């Protein structure tokens, strides 16, 4: 624990509906959004064997704000020899806000289809 | 035909309708047994028009059966579900539409529903 | 014809989402976002036909759909800011594209339906 | 090692499905629907230790979600009866299998993710 | 001064009821209900400023508080169709009155808060 | 007698059932207006039974008018409310029992529905 | 004759509070409390003869309500640890109590039914 | 702003249901749940003229805990001439959790009954 490593107050965990399997070495990038309207590159980084993110922030670098999460889908199903539909799945939201709060982003994959969901958890 | 129950199968690896997907339509009888209302495979819409009329479609429990397993495995996809069950109890409080959609992938489907007020 | 379909519905009630806006735009050559098509959604959250034939062109779209708007209005606070459907438009030629937006306060599911035209 | 997991989710309030109902049944050779287990989802919404790899045996398993008594006791009116997941378990060799439910009054989505251990 | 002030309250929820429509009537007459005040409830769920000490004469008043919209756009089925709040106003003399409202999908409760000017 | 509909009244100042309040339920007409379907008084408990049977009370919009005015000012008490009003959708999707409670105070009123599924 | 009732409601779902515990309580001459009773409420959401018209004696009594275990096990949140409800029963001669709760997750109402014995 | 006194992050609203007035000068007692599971004093505040109660805590006191609010409604109704049934209106909850946020306790009164609600907002 410092500035913005290993706490996991934040964790995006991404599967395949087509293999039924997690979804592994998939590319995203978190960003905030900067008093100037843009997006600030927050974090980057792939996705495990377990086809999640782990301590991407600490209970301290994960202020209130509004955060993208840019999931490269295309790359997973391109590599895989499909031809998808999105160039990416896009995660938008307002982080804390009440108080420090515990977020799950769940995205399952189908080349045609993404279905995105948050679990809020009461720390 | 007046079509109070519409289902629609669709295809989340190709992006498009799932073609000749066996559906049956049940209802469930006194005994708590399942007794055969509807047969039926989608079109080139992946939808399914005409299966009951506005008075054949009476109050009870329906039991639509999506035969995934077959679809996929005419495909050569080996496929998780044995089919998808889509049960709920129907018109209840008189007679309303029903529109069900169906997203398929081999691990994986979702069942949505539409009830319209005529 | 038209060549792009937007629809929209509500999990939580069993319906289409009513009067939810959609900000169409196509990328530009500088990389930056151009308005293209705004509009509200349907009584049957059909968003009918926004562009022409000729002006969706080839390039790359991004459909922005305010859910949070349609929440909030429905006393309901959403996780999302918005829902975003970014893909690349008749690059191989002319299509036919349907995209299926299902909202929940914390969840929600884009799905496309391609086809070619005629 | 756990073969057999189920995770419920809500996605209207965007948080586990908690004391959900959930009865697993395996397939006779009678074709008739024979008990396996029963339990309420956890606080996680999650239901580990369910059976064990000798009791998970070669057949098709149906795990019954009572979504209905989930809406209701919230107000709500579902659409639904229940949730349905019907699957061959273990035709080819023992797996680790997870069975995740989002559910919404209207929609529900279900999806499995298969490990070899 | 402020002579009408209307406030309603999700017990459910625990904060105040957001886009709650209100129309206010007074009898006429010849008994029918003429229209008096119109507004959809703010942040607060109070709503202010609906009349003057002058506009606000005397009068049998219905307050009809819209609650079922409220819980239908929460996907919550609730029991009634509406809130009918029917009270005598200004009988002896301007009085300032406050109606609170609570509400449940299968309840719903009224107080009323009247002081001299 | 059947008892469908039910209706208890409560005096919150007193701590007893509130005897001899005088009450009268109407049903919607296609006109829009109020007809009358039944009027009674409450008895030593403060309660209302055999008002009307399980194929009588037929699906429809219901109002149950509690003249509390008339119990208050037979107190000595000035009250504020003119009434307590009651209106809900009865039956709908089927025959429904229903209890309606009233918790009387000269400046405060609470109605609560018990629905039983029959 | 059952001198000690208490029923619990929901305001939620408009039917009885079931399985809902309660612990009633006497306070003893040192100001501590002794149980008295203890019961999870059926599927009527009442709790009648907790006492006999003998064990129920002159004293200040606590019925604690178990409302935060209630709503947490529906999948709720709620807002209050419980709902206490004290009172002096029978120091006036005997009657027959009747504690009503009317439950909210953030919210709850509670009444008294106080009647002459037989 | 101090200890304890003054910043209005919990209010009392206390109303007659009898009179159609605020319950004015009811006494009502604040305590907090100390380790020992004991009731520590931590507010002893009369309703104003608006039956209200401002000038009990700070955002700075107002901590994680258990609170326990005491509405004396016996000796309300009896300085009325009134013989209440309830010897007391006792409100317990946790506060803060996720964050420090404002809690309104509203009492209705009435000599057999009472009904209390809760209003939370966002900071």
């Amino acid at each position: 624990t410092g500035t913005g490593e290993s706490k996991c107050p934040l964790m995006v965990k991404v599967l395949d509906a087509v293999r039924g399997s997690p979804a592994i070495n998939v590319a995203m990038h978190v960003f905030r959004k900067a008093a100037d309207d843009t997006w600030e590159p927050f974090a980057s980084g792939k996705t495990s064997e377990s086809g999640e993110l782990h301590g991407l922030t600490t209970e301290e670098e994960f202020v209130e704000g509004i955060y993208k999460v840019e999931i490269d889908t295309k790359s997973y199903w391109k590599a895989l020899g499909i031809s998808p539909f999105h160039e990416h799945a896009e995660v938008v939201f307002t982080a804390n806000d009440s108080g420090p709060r515990r977020y799950t982003i769940a995205a399952l994959l189908s080349p045609y289809s993404y279905s995105t969901t948050a679990v809020v958890t009461n720390p």
